């Protein structure tokens, strides 16, 4: 695990892949797992599966969706959106998510973090924090980043490293929809304020914005939209980030 | 609205919580700043100091003591005591405090009120009211509620508003000592009467006293005794409230507390 990481994200619903992607040789472009195994096999080190499911079926179906993901992925499985409390956090680790993701639970009740790392280490626990410059600080959003908590970002960045939490994912509100880069000011900003791994989220339109962010000091890059339309190749993502100095790993690859 | 806060109060003489504590975690649980501490990491939203020293050779003892209660204590500080004029109170909010405590003086010059708000801002300004029943009439007592001063709390409520306050707490002497609830009539009937954030003070003896109270329209319910004694823990009341609808505030819950076992 020495090197920085690369990420893939996927947004889903009633277990399905938010508006598909644009990959014609799989049998499925909506398809979970289909498309978890196809990253792992190209050259994504790790997985992201962010349920908005809103249906009274939706701790059902994360579940079930994990079963069914660690059987046929052997990357590190992360799973996040709306897990609310310890249980929740509980049956998913147990059913195989390697790390489980909170946000807005977590702000407003960070012993959440210690509890579930009190048991399964702080190497399983992620938090994403969502922030936004609002009258010249970075401040951080919940739920959906629709509400304004009041809550500085280098306040909580503490806060969060101190209760356990083992990664920090850090998403720009600013850049939100955008394919200008990642919030590389944001990520400087944050770096000096703590220890724990930073993974770098929003932004991202070119392999150029990646090399970018890892100048920033971001230990990881997760990105959603640019790898599924294809405007962005892993394998030539990877390769151009080695070619310039980046610690990547390939050679685990060596698929060629 | 707001979510609703649970306020602590520390009544002390010549520097030291009177009765003291039964958290024997502490290293002197008699310490009002090791105790205020304490409190603030483990789910009090904000406090008050109550100072019942006679001799006046505290007074600047009373101002180094919010000094270093402000220095190391990050919730708000409520300060009260025999807080007679614009200067006393003033000395303490440039001391540390940040809001200031009145009643006696408050009802025998309602614009002392008004004098420490055009300076501070009217949030600094809390205004205890003591009233009990009288032929069937809610009425305003002072001199720790030994005195009927002939002044309808309905009337007196609305002055205080008037004149600047920035909130209400409400203590009903008809349960001083008691444990058998806030005194939620009493709320109810202050409730429309004015829009400033109405503080319940008397009577707590159980969790579901606190429920009661917020369903009476109290925006915040203080305790003392209850606390210190530990016949109700503050962690346990904020997840009972939350269980039950009521909006208040986690983040303070298992400050203390960490990922590791040691043995």
């Amino acid at each position: 695990m020495l090197a920085k990481r690369i990420d893939a994200a996927l947004i889903l619903k009633d277990g399905r892949v938010v508006k598909g992607s644009n990959f014609e040789n799989l049998r499925d472009s909506g398809d979970p797992v289909e498309l978890g195994k196809f990253y792992s096999e190209i050259g994504i080190d790790e997985l992201s599966f962010w349920d908005i499911t809103a249906s009274v079926e939706k701790r059902k179906t994360m579940l079930e969706l994990v079963e069914k993901v660690a059987e046929q992925i052997d990357i590190p499985i992360t799973v996040g959106g709306g897990i609310y409390d310890f249980e929740t956090a509980s049956e998913l680790i147990l059913r195989g998510a390697d790390k489980v993701e909170i946000n807005t639970a977590a702000v407003e009740n960070p012993s959440l973090i210690t509890q579930i790392a009190q048991t399964f280490g702080s190497q399983a626990v992620v938090v994403y924090i969502a922030a936004k410059r609002v009258d010249g600080e970075f401040m951080v959003f919940t739920y959906s980043g629709t509400k304004n908590t009041g809550i500085l970002l280098r306040d909580w960045v503490v806060e969060v490293e101190k209760r356990g939490a083992g990664e920090i994912v850090l998403g720009s509100i600013d850049r939100l929809g955008t394919k200008s880069g990642y919030d590389t000011e944001m990520i400087r900003f944050v770096r000096p304020l703590t220890t724990l791994p930073i993974i770098a989220h929003r932004g991202a339109g070119k392999t150029e914005h990646f090399l970018e962010a890892f100048l920033a000091g971001a230990d990881a890059a997760k990105a959603d939209s640019v790898f599924h339309s294809r405007e962005i190749d892993v394998r030539e993502l990877k390769e151009y980030l080695k070619k310039h100095g980046v610690n990547v790993r390939l050679e685990g690859l060596g698929s060629l």
